[PDB]
C-alpha cells in the first residue's frame, strides 16, 4: 500500500470509524429496512465506510485519489437523496469536515 493508501487506510478510516456519527455509514444503505424509497434509483454509486475498508484491505486502489473519490461519494450520495437538515445529512457534513482535515493533514505525494 502506497504512502497514502496507508494513511487514508490507518488515520482517515480508522478516525472516520471511531468518529461518534459514522455508525449509520459503517455498512451499505438498508433502504427497504431504513424505509427510503426510491433510494437505488436515485444513487447510481452507493458507497459506505465498510466498502472503502475493504477496498483498501483488498488493494482495490491503484491511486490515493481513487480513494479519495470514493468518500466523496459517500458524502454526496447523502446530500443529494436526503433533503438538507435532515439528521443524516448534518450527521454526515460534521463528519465530512473530519474527512476534509485529514486529508489536509496527510503526507504529499
Ligand atoms: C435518538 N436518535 C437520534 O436522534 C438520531 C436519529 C438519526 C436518524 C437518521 N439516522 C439513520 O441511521 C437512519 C437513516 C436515515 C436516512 C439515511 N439516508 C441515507 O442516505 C443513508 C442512511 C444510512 C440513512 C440512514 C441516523 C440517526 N439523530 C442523531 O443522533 C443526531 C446526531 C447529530 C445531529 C446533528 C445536529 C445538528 C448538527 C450536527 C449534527 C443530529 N442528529
Amino acid at each position: 500500500l502506497t504512502n497514502q493508501l496507508q494513511y487514508l487506510q490507518k488515520v482517515v478510516l480508522k478516525d472516520l470509524w471511531k468518529h461518534s456519527f459514522s455508525w449509520p455509514f459503517q455498512r451499505p444503505v438498508d433502504a427497504v429496512k431504513l424505509q427510503l424509497p426510491d433510494y437505488y434509483t436515485i444513487i447510481k454509486n452507493p458507497m459506505d465506510l465498510n466498502t472503502i475498508k475493504k477496498r483498501l484491505e483488498n488493494k482495490y486502489y491503484a491511486k490515493a485519489s481513487e480513494c479519495i473519490e470514493d468518500f466523496n461519494t459517500m458524502f454526496s450520495n447523502c446530500y443529494l437523496y436526503n433533503k438538507p437538515g435532515d439528521d443524516i445529512v448534518l450527521m454526515a457534513q460534521a463528519l465530512e469536515k473530519l474527512f476534509m482535515q485529514k486529508l489536509s493533514q496527510m503526507p504529499q505525494e
